[PDB]
């Protein structure tokens, strides 16, 4: 699908929303930046630590749940599918948790399933949090679990096409591959803004790096 906002445009929407946010380069980030290594989970924006094995893969809010919800589907065999997609799609799926919350230990999930997008136009999920990861994993996904308290500085909206940024649990930041959205053919202005209300209302840093290529 069509990225269709430019990245001034981006950063207008974000400064409208009250957000910090300035665009930054590629070349800025040279040494941080990655190419999307096929192995690597597709998994969430989270920055903190976690048992990830599988590195250099996209982030998306919520890990596939960011596909799902984008595109209103809201039931575990939909789940399925689109784990299943993601996996034919050259990355390995996931959705992850944490050790204080179990599977509610992810933001944007415990964020849709309690209706916190009803209002944006989103369906709600069919599913709760641990039925949706026995879906994921039944289906060939892995289950990330992170560790630590959430502590990003800062969100890179990340326009690079097939690179990514990695986590780093002691200067934490929330990375957005948008580029992904536009692979997956979602509604990608819908995307941004979900993932910028997502940071928001979990408490997020309002400072955004958009990075282009």
């Amino acid at each position: 699908s069509h990225m269709s906002l430019t990245p001034d445009q981006i950063v207008a929407a974000l400064q409208e929303r009250g957000w910090q946010a300035e665009i930054v380069t590629e070349f800025s980030l040279l040494n941080e930046m990655v190419d999307v290594d096929p192995q690597g989970i597709l998994k969430c924006v989270d920055g903190r630590g976690s048992d990830n094995t599988q590195f250099c893969g996209p982030k998306m809010p919520g890990g596939i749940y960011a596909i799902a919800h984008n595109r209103g589907v809201t039931t575990l065999e939909g789940l399925k599918q689109i784990t299943k997609e993601v996996a034919s799609k050259g990355h390995v799926p996931s959705v992850h948790g944490d050790h204080s919350s179990d599977m509610l230990g992810c933001g944007f999930f415990k964020l849709w399933v309690t209706g916190r997008f009803d209002d944006m136009g989103y369906p709600r999920p069919q599913f709760d949090a641990d039925q949706g990861a026995k879906a994921v994993e039944n289906a060939g996904g892995v289950i990330e679990m992170h560790h630590g308290s959430h502590a990003e500085k800062v969100v890179y909206i990340n326009l690079v096409e097939n690179k990514t940024l990695e986590p780093d649990e002691d200067d934490q930041r929330f990375i957005v591959d948008g580029w992904a959205a536009g692979k997956f053919g979602l509604d990608v202005p819908k995307f941004l803004i979900a993932a910028a209300a997502t940071v928001e209302m979990l408490g997020g840093p309002k400072k955004a790096k958009i990075v282009i290529p």
